[PDB]
Parts: C-alpha cells; structure tokens; sequence
C-alpha cells in the first residue's frame, strides 16, 4: 500500500473519536449478554443457513461477526429477544455471504434461508420487512460489483459516497431488521422511511472506513471515504479527518432532537460500532 | 421571514434553471396523453378514494395535480399503463390529503382506500411495496407536523434538510410506486433501495422549494431550503442559489453513470417536475 496508509494516524484518530463520543454522546456502550442457550441457538441457525453453501464456520468466527450486534444494539430498550436473535443470525450470515467468493454466490440457495430465518423470529409483517431489506442489500451488492455507478458515486464527493453507503454499508438493512427488537412506534417509522439509516450512515461509515482503509486499498477496494483524500499528506489528511468528525458531530447533535428512545438507539449504534470496531476481538 | 419573497428573482431563476437543464440534460420532458376514458377512470378512482372523507374535489383540481405524473414520468420507457394510472391516482389523492386541514385526517378511512388503489392496479408484490411507501409517507407527515425533529433537520444545514426531504417531499414514495411502470430490473432495485430517491431528491426539492417559497413562508411552513438563507439579501441569495444549482448539476452528472433507462427516468423526473411546476 506504500504511503497510501492511515497507520501513522491510527492512535491519534482513535483517541479523537473516543474524545468526540465522550463529549457528545456520554453514555458508554454496553454489551448485550446472551445466555449460552441463546448463543447456541443463534449459531445453530447461522450454520443451518450457510450449510447449503458448503460452508463450515467455527463458533469463534460466528462470535467475531456477532459482536457488532452485541455491542451496537441498545440493551436499555430491548423488548423482543426473538427479534434480537434474528438480527444476530441475519448479521452473521450476511457477513459470511460477503466474505465468500462471489462466483460461489448461489442466491437460489441463500435467499430462501434468509426467508426461513425471518419467518422463524418475526411476525408476518415484520418478517416481510426484514426479508425485503436483506434481499435488497445482497441484490445491491451483486449489482454494484465492478460497476461504473459505484465508481462515480464513490469518487465524486463525500455527499455522493455517503448516499451510496446508506444501503451499501448495511445500515438500512440493520434498521429494518432491528425495529421489532424495540417495539417503539416512532423508531419503527424512522426505520421504515430510512430516515434512521440516513441519520446514522456517516457515523458508522466514517469509523468503518477509517479502520478498514489499509486492508481495503491493499485489496484494491474503492468504497472508502478516505480514498477522497491524499492520506499520505498529513496536512490534507488532518483537514479531511476534521471535516469527517464535524460531519459526525452534526449528525449526533441532530439525532438528539429525536425522541429519547430513538436517539438512545441511534447513538448506541454509532458509538457501539466504534467500540466493537476497535476491540481486540475485531 | 414571514414577509419575505423570492419574487424579485422569479424570472431570472426560471431562466437559469431552464438554461441548466438544456446544458446538462438536453432531452426535454414530454407530456403523456391519457385517453378520455383513462382520465375518467383516474378521476373516478380519485373521487372514490376521498369520498369517505366527505371531500369534494373538482375535475380541474385533479387535472392540476395529475400533471406532475403526466410530465415527470419517462414516456420513452413506459411499459405498464395500469401501474401508470395507479401513480396518477396515488399522486393525486396524496396531494388532496396534504391539502386538507390535518384535523380532518381520518387514517382509518383513508389507508384502506390507498390499499384498494394499490390492489386494483399492481400485482400482489408491487401492490405491497407501493402501499407501504404510501403509508410510510402519510404516517411520516403526521409524526413531523410541529415536531422538534423537523425543526432541527430543516434549520441545521442543507445536508440535514435534504436528508429529511428524501421521504418528506415524497420522492421515495414516487419511486416505489413508479418502478412497475417500467418493469426494468435495475430501476426496480434502485427504487427499492431508495438510491433512486437519494439521487433525485435535491433536484426535485430545490425546484419545488423555489416556486413554493412565497406561499410557504406566508403560512409559517419551515420545510423549504431557501429559508436557510436571507432571500432579502441579493448577494446572499445569489450565492445560495448558485450553490443549489451546483448541487443539482453534480447529481445530474452522477445520474449519467446509471444505465440508460434508469438515467432517463431520473432526469425526466427532475426536469419534468420543473416543467410542470412552472406551468402550474
Ligand atoms: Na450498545
Ligand atoms: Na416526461
């Protein structure tokens, strides 16, 4: 990767992200703890869904995927643990699908597994909303592989890039499968209009992109907001990073105008995602 | 702000918007012609949908609303005229609902009517996608009236304002009811991810906001991007307006990376909306 690396800024940016969250969010993420029985159930369902694909995945690997759900949901407000388990399974199986060679992507085998998961854990209406979101995300992933549109949106400006990431980073899917956990009519509506996703996209994506940059550029991946700046130039990098923190701050201050429960969930998502992303486990 | 106006800029901004579309889109909108029978079918369904509200709407009002669909769809690519009629009806009855005293908003009576429209004109899955978009939009409006969240998103920055308008100005609804008109797999997916709405929100909202500004500020409505600048300050106004034209241009040039049918639809929507808005 040569000088296209954020390694020189890794510690300072980690410190600044945390400082920002401490100043602006205050409430520290907590990890939801599943019983051994609940985790086993989650993992069994994950294994079942990827079995048709001939994937064997260890518990260790599943638990490494699931941690983002354990850290980035909002334990204060959980009301439906069946829905919580659905989010665990769906998150994990999607990560596995995403890590597969796309030439092995058999949608005909995988999509009915997603449907079977949703029907197990959600009521009829919610199962359809979660399933459609999952189907929309994997379909978009397939459409945007080596696509000129992805190139155009990702390289034009931060505005076009984040617009693309509202779907691509997975947060619209996340919101559409997570609202049944909270049974909160306002949150449910913000999830369904995708306003929830639009509010949280930058705080999730900027953190994810920062910590994935070196790995991605080494693999020739273009979907990272830091590709819009000359990371090798400390002055240009610091300018850009400050602009991204300011974006995160503006979003967070606006999130604080939503009703209390909704803003707890949105902020626990953005902050919890950062805690997980930086964890030794991750 | 209550007595502000963009009247002094009306002619110049109209010319500039048109000049921009001529330079960046080139292909001009054309109006879909409904047969007499199709227009009567649309009007009859509109009337039926709003009848339970005790709402009496003139044919001329229906026609004034339906013109946005006739001008802003993409005639070169229309495949399914039943879907097209559904968008006519859904568009018109949502306008009428929007124009009513919200105290008269009986969702119990209105939502089953929207469901009936969707079930008449769309196949089963598309009927569900359209109805859910309609329901989300009208439920959103009800949640945001006088909400501190709307205030926050509309006054903070253009980024927050447009983010709110992806839903609030109706474009996500429009895409999710319009894809069955085209039956084009790529467009259908961009509509269902809402990328379609994200790409076209600024070009629709900046135009709608400019021409609705005087009416809206006089009614204390805060959902207008021009309230983010002092329209009484000519230099400030020109700077702001140029920034919004630059936003529209950037979205349009990015839209041209999409597949040809999809870009045709997106650009016909933004440019058609401008043509209808200026004639209505
Ligand atoms: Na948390
Ligand atoms: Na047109």
């Amino acid at each position: 990767i040569g000088r296209s690396s954020v390694r020189p800024y890794l510690e300072e940016c980690t410190r600044r992200f945390q400082e920002m969250f401490d100043r602006h969010v205050v409430t520290r993420p907590t990890k939801v703890e599943l019983t051994d029985a609940e985790l086993r159930e989650v993992i069994d369902d994950c294994n079942a869904a990827v079995a048709p694909l001939g994937k064997t995945v260890s518990d260790e690997r599943w638990i490494s995927y699931v941690g983002v759900v354990l850290w980035s949901q909002s334990p204060r407000h959980i009301k439906d643990m069946e829905a919580f388990k659905a989010v665990c399974v769906l998150n994990c199986v999607t990560f596995v699908w995403d890590d597969m060679d796309p030439a092995l992507h058999d949608f005909g085998l995988f999509l009915p597994q997603l449907r079977k998961i949703c029907e197990k854990y959600y009521g009829p209406e919610d199962a359809e909303v979660a399933y459609e979101a999952a189907r929309a995300l994997v379909t978009s992933d397939h459409m945007f592989r080596d696509s000129p549109i992805k190139a155009a949106l990702c390289t034009t400006s931060p505005e076009q890039y984040f617009r693309f990431r509202v779907t691509d980073i997975g947060v619209d899917f996340w919101m559409k499968m997570s609202y049944p956990i909270y049974r909160h009519p306002e949150f449910t509506e913000h999830a369904k209009t995708s306003l929830a996703a639009r509010m949280t996209t930058r705080g999730l994506t900027i953190v994810n992109d920062f910590y994935s940059y070196d790995r991605e550029v080494s693999l020739g991946q273009i979907t990272n907001c830091f590709r819009l700046c000359d990371v090798s130039d400390e002055t240009a990098f610091k300018e850009f990073f400050q602009a991204r923190l300011d974006d995160m701050i503006e979003d967070i201050e606006c999130i604080k105008a939503f009703d209390q429960l909704t803003q707890d969930v949105f902020l626990d998502l953005i902050y919890g995602n950062f805690v997980w992303t930086t964890s030794n486990k991750r």
